[PDB]
């Protein structure tokens, strides 16, 4: 077909797997641009065999038609109003039955969303936006209202989780535990401490308080992003490669490869000598998270209300 | 220079060029051996299925032929669970190293309380635990290679996403889940649909389905035409009583019955054939086990 805009019954959608994958086109020959996750609310812009939507980073991307549940508004809001079982830990499944040994309905990741419908023993149950019904270890997941209550944004807390993902695969467009781009380490991470912010690094870049980063590195501080790539000249713009999570002391830790942590010492074992010679500048971002248009939490992001 | 490498993260992504803005082709498991072929700031490289592809320069270990050989003699710990973490102290509330996925297999070090202690072809040091893993010796010891273990092990990805070339637990693509589930039994076979639909014996598919068994792989596509050669699109794992497992948006079970409320009629309608592929591993070119492929040894 060729569908645009969306009729209102189906200008709406769930992601309804673990982890969705956004390309530039509608075709699986169309490289990666982002991902989306199990209970995200999404917009459907048009369909021609394959979905465009758009995710609550304003990012837009195509995924095939199995994987979302398209739907109306009404339906949509309800699925968002609906308390959660929200995924904490990396990696687990959903089972058929309260019994990690019954049969798998599917994985799920960190971030992970899904209606709440009952508990039993040891184990949530839950619900999926297309109807399956399953079972999640209290473990690895626990209810929303009580996962933001006891919710830590400060920069240490991130930090930390960001450590939890030490090797984790480098993935380009990567945007889940399961692998990871530069600028969507950041996302992953943020998201698990329900903030979202824009999707790629040359947007990233521009969020937050920018950092002319001193000669002794006094006024970068831990938690800020740190920027590399080509440095603008009269005859062009700067153009931004890379982003990391800045650590102090001259350290940052990033995808490339994997998750690891390098350093900007040039004394350093782990020293990053073409990334510390591309540094560009840094961004502080976390005091202006719900503050600029952009920078947001799940509960207060439109398309989540 | 160097002709020989180990991947040394979980899952590493095989590009068709060297570049990140090139398609997705296949995926390799970390401790897997791999032949290196060139270097232009990315890798190419051949996995011990045949199939080549580009790797960052970053996510394998180049290695001299005789330190290759050496890794592949190791004894080591086989990661037998769909994920899990590889830690830096024998406590799972330590700092981890990695992430790991079935298949992936490291140097067996020794052990500490229940975990083994192992180490990566880079040199990093960690301890999995023995509740998602197990050693070489004793994996192969209890190895299960039947159509009926085959099939639990696709029935254990159910509802895992598809991913275009997705080759591990974490994705999997339509030929790419038959490589997933059959390298956790220690099988290889030829990455794409286009070679599986060839290997083994050839199935005509009976009115009845009464010719077509638990195991066989059923292909879909395009048929052949006067002009034109026949086109293979997509493949599945035959369950029986016209049912089959595949990956399609994501891991589930389809029919070939119409009366079947699972029935896949745009699929059905596309059936091409059948392969009986397991009785063959070790008996062509390009499928085998671990212990006899090449590149192991
Ligand atoms: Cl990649
Ligand atoms: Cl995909």
């Amino acid at each position: 077909q060729e569908i645009r805009p969306m009729p209102a019954d189906s200008a709406y959608g769930v992601v309804h797997i673990s982890v969705c994958n956004l390309r530039e086109e509608g075709k699986f020959t169309s490289g990666m641009s982002t991902q989306a996750l199990l209970g995200m609310p999404v917009k459907v812009l048009q369909y021609n065999g394959w979905y465009e939507i758009q995710t609550p980073d304003d990012y837009t991307g195509w995924v095939h038609r199995m994987v979302i549940t398209p739907m109306s508004k009404e339906r949509y809001d309800e699925w968002n109003r609906a308390e959660k079982i929200v995924v904490t830990s990396h990696y687990g499944f959903a089972y058929e039955k309260p019994d990690e040994s019954s049969q798998p309905v599917s994985d799920v990741v960190a971030g992970n969303r899904l209606k709440w419908e009952g508990s039993k023993g040891h184990f949530y149950q839950v619900s999926y936006p297309d109807g399956r019904k399953a079972y999640l270890s209290k473990s690895i997941s626990q209810p929303e209202a009580g996962w933001r209550a006891s919710l830590k944004q400060d920069v240490e807390s991130i930090i930390e989780t960001a450590y939890s993902m030490m090797g984790i695969p480098y993935l380009w467009a990567g945007t889940s535990s399961k692998g990871v781009d530069c600028s969507g380490l950041v996302r992953t991470v943020l998201f698990m401490h329900d903030i979202i912010i824009p999707r790629d690094a040359s947007q990233q870049a521009y969020v937050g308080e920018h950092i002319d980063i001193a000669p002794d590195f006094s006024n970068v501080k831990r938690g800020d992003l740190v920027f590399f790539g080509r440095k603008a000249t009269a005859e062009r713009k700067e153009g931004i490669s890379h982003v990391g999570i800045y650590l102090g002391n001259k350290q940052f830790i990033h995808a490339l490869g994997d998750v690891h942590v390098s350093s900007m010492n040039p004394a350093d074992q782990n020293y990053d000598e073409f990334n510390t010679k591309r540094l560009l500048f840094a961004v502080r971002f976390l005091p202006y998270i719900n503050k600029e248009k952009g920078m947001n939490t799940t509960n207060k992001n439109p398309f989540y209300q």
